[PDB]
Parts: structure tokens; sequence; C-alpha cells
């Protein structure tokens, strides 16, 4: 005599992947907020393929994309090429 039970639910995405998507193939990264039917901030991939899949924000191999976003650093070499014109 099961009743209507109540169950942890989320935003349904278009698709996600069991697959690792390429680092080169990412062209934007569009972002669903908490409050959207997300209980969790989830990361929108979009390809260069135009697939729309939905993959989850701590995944080990996004961190890179996530990190590549923001700037890490900066340098530069301001250098006069020393030409040491010298027959004698």
């Amino acid at each position: 005599i099961l009743e209507a039970h109540y169950t942890n639910l989320k935003c349904r995405c278009s698709g996600v992947i069991s697959t690792v998507v390429g680092l080169n193939i990412i062209d934007r990264i569009q972002v669903t907020p908490p409050g959207n039917g997300c209980p969790k901030t989830e990361v929108v991939i979009w390809t260069k393929m135009k697939k729309v899949i939905c993959v989850n924000p701590r995944a080990k191999w996004l961190q890179r994309l996530l990190r590549h976003v923001q700037s890490k650093s900066l340098s530069s070499t301001p250098q006069a090429p020393v030409s040491k014109r010298r027959a004698a």
C-alpha cells in the first residue's frame, strides 16, 4: 500500500555525459545558479560541436576550465636586441 513518495530532485538538463569533455572542444561556459530548480550551482558546457550539456561544477577535469576563465599570473621580457656587431 505505497503512496506518492516525495524524493530528492533537481533542474533536469538537456543532457549529461559519461565521457570527459575535451578541454580543446569547449566553446563557452554557461552558469546555472541555485533557485533555477537547481539545489546546486551547475555548469552548462556549450561545445564547438554546439552540443549543450550540464556537467558537475566540481568535476576534476572542469577545475582547469574554472581556472582558465580567471587570471593565473602575468610576465613579460622587455629587452633591446643586444646586437654586438664586431668584426675587429
